[PDB]
């Protein structure tokens, strides 16, 4: 029945069989196939979150909140027991990085600010910037809302000005999102996914993200488009996927929303309900 999982696991079988083994910037091995496509159903309240293993759903969730919110500090998204970015904002990887000017958590103008805030000027995570710079994630609400058949509804983290500013250009670079049949559309571009760790959290993200946008716009969801650049195994992880391999995908969750959310911006990590999400274990990866 889950046809859109078995698809990811395709995509893992055809790279670790026809991928090209390089070293990335790190001098890590890699096996790389550039320019991967698959479609994910997200009607009926269903999230796109692997079965044949656990995702860091509680991460999915509260990351995506913090990049709601706008904010760039890592130390509060520590502070909710994610740590997925703290090594990015740690006092060492500021130094390696050239921002010694910078307090520890501190990630530069990513996601949140792009999204909230793009083309106002970076001066630290602790500055408020309510008013400043382009409001990406307002402007796209109001779009499908006003003009849903809008070919001009882009969500992008991409500043070229702001790359060098950022802890780690974005790897999940730009969405456009549609309206169909009264049914919301999304389309994520993804420069760099690695199969192991970060596509699965990044299709639930988007996923999560898609149905929270078409609930406050009054709208059911229709698929989520993940178009890869360089769709890739990291050599250390080939026998954890190997083994994911062997597993057949169960039905994905669904999502649903309780309490009075009628902007993007009242979400809470408790008005968020995942339904029917029993993965197989987690792979050591
Ligand atoms: O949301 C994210 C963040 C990072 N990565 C992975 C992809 C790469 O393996 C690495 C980023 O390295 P570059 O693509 O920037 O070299 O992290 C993801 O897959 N998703």
């Amino acid at each position: 029945k889950n046809e859109d999982e078995s698809k990811y696991l395709d995509q893992v079988r055809y790279i670790l069989k026809n991928g090209e083994r390089i070293d990335d910037r790190t001098g890590t091995g890699t096996i790389s196939v550039f320019g991967m496509h698959s479609v994910y159903s997200l009607r009926n309240g269903v999230v796109p979150v692997l079965t044949t293993k656990r995702v860091y759903w509680k991460g999915v969730v509260e990351e995506l909140l913090w990049f709601i919110r706008g904010d760039t500090n890592a130390k509060h998204l520590s502070e909710k027991g994610v740590r997925i970015w703290d090594a990015n904002g740690s006092r060492q990887f500021l130094d390696q990085c050239g921002f010694s000017d910078r307090s520890e958590g501190d990630l530069g103008p990513i996601y949140g600010f792009q999204w909230r805030h793009c083309g106002a000027e970076y001066r630290g995570m602790d500055t408020d910037y309510t008013n400043q710079g382009i409001d990406q994630l307002s402007e796209i609400i109001d779009l499908i809302k006003n003009e849903p058949h809008s070919r001009r509804i882009i969500l992008s983290a991409w500043n070229v000005k702001d790359l060098k500013l950022m802890a780690l250009p974005p790897c999940h670079t730009l969405a456009q999102f549609a309206v169909r049949n009264g049914e919301l559309s999304c389309q994520l571009y993804q420069r760099s996914g690695d199969m192991g760790l970060g596509v699965p959290f990044n299709l639930a993200s988007y996923g999560l993200l898609t149905h929270m946008i078409a609930h406050v716009c009054g709208l059911k969801t229709g698929h989520l488009c993940h178009v890869l650049g360089d769709a890739h195994v990291y050599m250390n992880h080939v026998d954890a996927l190997q083994e994911q391999l062997k597993r057949q995908p169960r039905q994905f969750p669904t999502v649903r929303f309780i309490g009075n959310i009628k902007t993007i911006d009242d979400f809470t990590y408790e008005s968020i309900v995942l339904e029917n999400y029993q993965p197989m274990p987690a792979i050591k990866m």
